[PDB]
């Protein structure tokens, strides 16, 4: 079980979307703005995507 993403920093919403879903099919996807304060809860059917203001992925995506 791959769990970061790492390559698809810098990438649109989109595209990475697209690689996530064929690593992990039933990945529960939300995006949100880089620097939201999240909780410390772990879900592993989750990817949380933080975009920046040109909308491209700013951090490395995780499950969780």
């Amino acid at each position: 079980m791959k769990t970061e993403w790492p390559e698809l920093v810098g990438k649109g919403v989109a595209a990475a979307k697209k690689v996530i879903l064929q690593d992990k099919p039933e990945a529960q996807i939300i995006v949100l703005p880089v620097g939201t304060i999240v909780t410390m809860e772990y879900r592993i059917d989750r990817v949380r995507l933080f975009v920046d203001k040109l909308d491209n992925i700013a951090q490395v995506p995780r499950v969780g």
